[PDB]
């Protein structure tokens, strides 16, 4: 648990502007190294058990900042910003299925860590597209997972967070590793196909659709079998149905071994002009149920 000065950082947005759970890019000057800081009301000392927390796919931590009332969490910062935002601009139009492949297993991987591999079983609870980073070189970093213990105040809105959440969290109900799977899957859909989820749609609205009516994102009838199952494994309702993490990396290592599915992946990819009618014909009929 290293304790970092306020005074040893130079913040490069203003740290004032943000709610509690805000992270802001910053240099920690005697150390020469960019870092992100999560703005907190308060840190636990408990939360000492996290910090040895270390793996390549997972944020790296660095110190805490514990001067009231400046709190704080500094990690590695991850130069190519968030999932999310790559995903929805342009840029992902670059993306062809070994792309695809390396960052789910990225995602995977780190997962995997956090529920099996590390000192502390971590259910991250909260994963999520904005909650994955993009390093330098390319590989994914998971975020926050630490908030659903320990920060609970900087996750909750909750609405733009449906989309994601499994059935059981949705309800409280009883939780395993697995609502991180379904999250997981999501992540997924959202790689394969560059589309919000959701999109447009209320977060109530989608809460009760993926409760009740076991609704889930639309699957383009042109993406590759081995995608589309390996999505529905993940989102399924009963949560002791769907797969590990150690079970989805060995499916993306099978599907890395499938000759035929680079063509039939990255045809599907490079096809979205034709596809994206499915998912937005779905949309406006979820939208019209409502009213
Ligand atoms: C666009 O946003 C980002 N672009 N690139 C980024 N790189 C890093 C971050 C971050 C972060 C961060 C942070 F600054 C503090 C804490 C956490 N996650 S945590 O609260 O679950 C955590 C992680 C590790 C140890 C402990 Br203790 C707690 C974090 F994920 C955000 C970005």
């Amino acid at each position: 648990f290293v304790q970092i000065k306020f005074d040893d950082l130079q913040f490069f947005e203003n740290c004032g502007g943000g709610s509690f759970g805000s992270v802001y890019r910053a240099k920690w000057i005697s150390q020469d190294k960019e870092v992100a800081v999560k703005k907190l009301l308060k840190i636990e000392k408990e939360a000492e058990i996290l910090s040895v927390l270390s793996h390549r796919n997972i944020i790296q931590f660095y110190g805490v900042i514990l001067e009231p009332p400046n709190y704080g969490i500094v990690t590695e910062y991850a130069s190519l910003g968030s999932l999310y935002d790559y995903i929805n601009s342009n840029r992902s139009e670059e993306m062809d299925m070994d792309h695809i492949m390396t960052w789910a297993t990225d995602v995977a991987k780190g997962m995997h860590y956090l529920h099996m591999e590390a000192p502390v079983k971590v259910i991250h609870r909260d994963l999520k597209s904005r909650n994955v980073v993009i390093a330098a070189d390319g590989v994914l970093k998971i975020c926050d997972f630490g908030a659903s213990r320990f920060h609970n105040h900087t996750t909750h809105s909750l609405v733009g967070t449906f989309p994601w959440m499994a059935p059981e969290v949705i309800q409280s109900l009883p939780v395993s590793e697995t609502c991180d799977t379904y999250s997981y899957g999501v992540v997924l859909w959202e790689m394969l196909t560059r589309e919000v989820p959701f999109k447009g749609l209320e977060g109530l609205q989608v809460a009760w659709l993926v409760v009740e009516k076991n609704e889930r994102l639309t699957i383009p009838s042109s993406c590759p079998r081995s995608f589309a199952e390996l999505l529905h494994q993940c989102w399924e309702a009963d949560a002791k149905k769907r797969p590990s993490f150690k079970q989805i990396i060995s499916i993306l290592e099978s599907m890395s071994n499938d000759t035929s599915l680079p063509d039939k992946c990255n045809s599907f990819l490079h096809n979205k002009a034709e596809w994206r009618c499915e998912i937005e014909a779905t949309l406006e009929r979820l939208k019209k149920l409502e009213r």
